[PDB]
């Protein structure tokens, strides 16, 4: 249907526009759409972009708004104090401010839906909110409205929330548009999307971007595919990857590189509200932090990730235990079978449960994916479902039978509840990945498994040499392979950081000379400098420049290929803030040949300070623009918890940063 009202280039400069007398008269029926298209790259802390309120004395609190803070969050008011009506409901992170330096028009569309009592906004074509109520206040039947106001809230003749930016287009429609109606309208996104609501995966949360670029010139991505909201583990997570043939201009389906099925693949509205949004899939074994490597020799690309035993994450992983028993220096992967307090198993070769009490092999043994076998024949366990129906998390049985995995709950036999790493490898770029295999213990047969720094692996240019960050307390453990990721050795730098998340990045300067960038509980990125190709290591220092939190938040980084101002270059991406992951930035550093130091000359601002950057990867596509895949929110925020679509993808050229 057409429009009851059409307004376009509004600018708000702290200054209502008054639009009562143009749209008032049409608004009729219970059912009305909100299109705008706006711009705000210097928000007020609060501000209401569109009102309808009464603005008669007493009666302050009887309004309808569209309001938008700082932060990025979105969101609307309908209040009706006869009605003792007060909804409010918003998402965070929501908008974008700036890209490229100049402000992106948003496009926003509420759905007010009479019919299903329900109201829905979307921005930049991303559902953000869908709240059903039981008792519908239509937006225009609000006990005394007499004022139509965009960039404020007439509130007893006064203007309140008054808002800083523009409005290019108003549309309203006396109709709940549908929302095959809503994908029609137009969209000025300067992001994309890689992984989303709804794809193959069917998580309906996504965290840990990672990003690579292959020799044949497609561009590869994984990331956490996140079930359970956006809880690290213990959760349900899946490893998903796609790529792009296009230099990141589309997108392949998400495939999975490593998943688990004892839970099923579901698609869950997780709960944002006080009293339920901690809840965590306590049942389910699970995959977190990938990384991507590819090797020139073999032509295979490698992919990483720990790996989480059913119930299992960083918090009550079984520290002082690596889940291996070491027999003649060789190791092998420990078993609990059902009835025992104690493990009295180990997988030796070719898979065989083995009973280290009474030194038999039993008639049990492991297959290639950690499946459980009884005489040849396969063992399974049902599948588990969750829901909220009954008001809390609820996991349960589904009737679904699946392969007995060791890493789940009704297995049989299950391994120690610890953290570990597995690797897969793909043949065909990406197209397909083969079952993953554990990783031996490093550190010994008593220290717990190392955590995989997301992002991305190394491959040394001048030679056949592959290197993994992982981190521990008191180091980084580089895990080195030269014969394809066949076999690993480690490499161990100390830090001086206790217990801390020492996320660590590496780049090439030079043929054999590596700095790492890693995360830090000092609010400073640190470094360290190898120049045998990871052999041995420097101590640390610390970035200038770079503000973070005492917490940390992982940092990406490249070796450039070509010059940048006739020096070599290197490119950070980091949130810059004190305060939380917001303000993002990639940072140009030139390489002094000289003595390897780096001027970071160019800080380019992601979008505005104040909006949320987090995790990111970034990968130089074949055409030298720059890739970047990223948290656009606080991912550590209590605040903004199970956000969907904010993993987003932009395209950047060096002059921009420049």
């Amino acid at each position: 249907i057409s429009p009851i009202f059409q307004g376009g280039s509004y600018q708000l400069n702290n200054k209502s526009i008054d639009i009562s007398s143009l749209l008032l008269d049409k608004l009729s029926g219970e059912s009305q759409t909100v299109v705008m298209k706006f711009k705000a790259d210097k928000p007020n802390s609060l501000q209401a972009l569109f009102g309808l309120s009464n603005s008669k004395a007493g009666f302050k609190n009887n309004y309808f708004s569209i309001f938008m803070r700082d932060s990025g969050e979105i969101g609307v008011e309908i209040r009706d104090a006869q009605k003792g009506i007060n909804y409010l409901f918003s998402r965070p992170a929501s908008l974008w401010g700036k890209h490229k330096g100049q402000a992106v028009e948003n496009t926003l569309v509420f759905v007010s839906d009479s019919k299903d009592k329900t109201y829905t906004m979307y921005v930049n074509g991303i559902e953000v909110f869908s709240e059903t109520v039981d008792t519908f206040l239509p937006i225009s039947n609000i006990n005394g409205i007499d004022k139509a106001t965009l960039g404020a809230v007439n509130r007893e003749g006064k203007e309140h929330y008054l808002a800083k930016g523009s409005i290019d287009e108003i549309s309203l429609f006396n109709k709940a548009i549908s929302d095959q109606e809503v994908s029609t309208i137009p969209l000025s996104n300067p992001f994309q999307l890689i992984f989303q609501s709804g794809d193959s995966t069917q998580a309906n949360y996504f965290r840990i971007p990672t990003l690579y670029t292959l020799s044949s010139g497609r561009v590869l991505s994984s990331i956490d595919a996140r079930y359970g909201g956006t809880h690290d583990s213990k959760s349900k997570i899946n490893i998903a990857t796609s790529y792009s043939d296009d230099n990141g201009k589309t997108w392949s389906e998400p495939i999975f590189a490593m998943k688990f099925n004892d839970y099923e693949e579901q698609l869950v509205y997780w709960p944002r509200d006080n009293k339920l949004k901690n809840s965590q899939i306590s049942g389910s074994a699970s995959f977190i932090d990938s990384s991507i490597v590819e090797d020139k020799k073999s032509g295979k690309t490698i992919l990483l990730a720990d790996v989480m035993p059913a119930g299992i994450g960083n918090n009550n992983a079984n520290k002082a235990d690596s889940g291996f028993k070491e027999i003649n220096g060789h190791y092998y992967l420990k078993l609990k079978k059902n009835g025992d307090n104690d493990f009295r198993y180990t997988v030796r070769e070719n898979g065989v449960v083995y009973n280290e009490t009474t030194n038999k092999p039993t008639n049990y043994t492991i297959n290639d994916k950690y499946e459980v076998l009884e005489g040849g024949k396969s063992l399974t366990v049902e599948q588990y479902s969750v829901d909220f129906d009954s008001g809390s998390l609820r996991e349960r049985h589904n009737g679904k039978q699946v392969p007995m995995n060791v890493f789940y709950k009704d297995s049989l036999f299950k391994v120690t509840p610890t953290n570990y790493i597995a690797m897969t490898t793909s043949q065909n770029r990406g197209e397909s990945w083969e079952q993953f295999k554990l990783l031996p213990p490093f550190l010994g047969e008593k220290h717990n498994g190392t955590y995989l720094c997301p992002g991305q692996g190394l491959a040394l240019k001048s030679s056949n040499r592959l290197i993994f960050a992982t981190y521990t307390s008191g180091e980084l453990t580089y895990l080195i392979s030269d014969d394809s990721g066949q076999t690993w050795k480690k490499s161990s730098a100390s830090i001086p950081f206790k217990n801390a998340t020492a996320e660590a990045q590496m780049v090439e300067l030079r043929d054999g000379v590596i700095r790492t960038f890693f995360r830090t509980t000092t609010g400073k990125i640190a470094y360290m400098t190898s120049r045998d190709s990871g052999e041995t290591w420097s101590k640390v220092s610390y970035i200038d420049g770079i503000q973070q939190t005492s917490y940390g938040t992982q940092v990406s980084a490249i070796k450039y290929s070509q010059l940048i101002d006739g020096k070599e270059a290197v490119i950070l991406s980091t949130p810059n803030s004190r305060s939380g992951r917001k303000g993002g930035q990639l940072v140009v550093g030139l390489v002094n040949k000289e003595d390897d130091s780096i001027d970071w000359k160019y800080h380019y601002d992601i979008d505005l300070p104040s909006y949320g950057y987090a995790y990111s990867a970034i990968t130089e596509l074949p055409n030298h623009h720059i890739g970047v895949l990223f948290e656009k929110y606080d991912s550590w925020s209590r605040n903004e918890l199970h956000l969907s679509n904010v993993v987003q993808y932009i395209d950047l050229e060096i002059n921009d940063l420049t």
